[PDB]
């Protein structure tokens, strides 16, 4: 089940969540670590075990982990995040 959650990021604030994996290896990037006291916690949606699919309309499945880091950083102010609950 795909979940659409909109998170507001600021220039002074960071991502608030850590990702792991590697598309180049043959697997999509997912959320594993969460920083307590950041936009991620404020959203109440960024949970451990989230599979990334698209960010701000940009496809991540066809991009590499390193490339995704740069693209994610390009998102300013309002950032749209699309992930799927994995268990």
């Amino acid at each position: 089940p795909i979940r659409k959650v909109l998170l507001l990021k600021e220039d002074h604030e960071g991502l608030g969540i850590s990702i792991t994996g590697g598309k180049e290896h043959g697997v999509p990037i997912l959320i594993s670590e969460i920083h307590p006291g950041q936009p991620a916690d404020r959203c109440g949606g960024l949970h451990v075990g989230d599979a990334i699919l698209a960010v701000n309309g940009v496809n991540l499945r066809d991009t590499k982990h390193k490339e995704a880091v740069t693209i994610l950083s390009q998102q300013r102010g309002e950032i749209e995040f699309e992930v799927v609950y994995v268990a």
